[PDB]
């Protein structure tokens, strides 16, 4: 038994170190940036004609 | 009983032969054959879906 688990660690490990390749692809410090707006009016004089 | 003895062993004789010839049968070089198998596995991994 202890042959045949000590093996299937041997196998595992490789798969543990993609995993903790993939873990720091998660921290990769990338973005965009966000914009706004804003507008206002004010009616100043009229007149008929 | 001079003769008489010599007429029993000669004819004990003949049976003697049959006697030697049944245990050359019994030296005769003679077997089969055996023929085994067997199988040893082990798990690689799994995932769900």
């Amino acid at each position: 038994v202890a042959n045949g688990h000590l093996e299937l660690i041997f196998g595992w490990l490789p798969l543990i170190g993609e995993l903790e390749g993939a873990i720091e692809y998660a921290e990769l410090p990338d973005l965009d940036f966000i914009r706004c707006h804003g507008l206002h009016t004010l009616v100043l004089q009229s007149t008929p004609w």
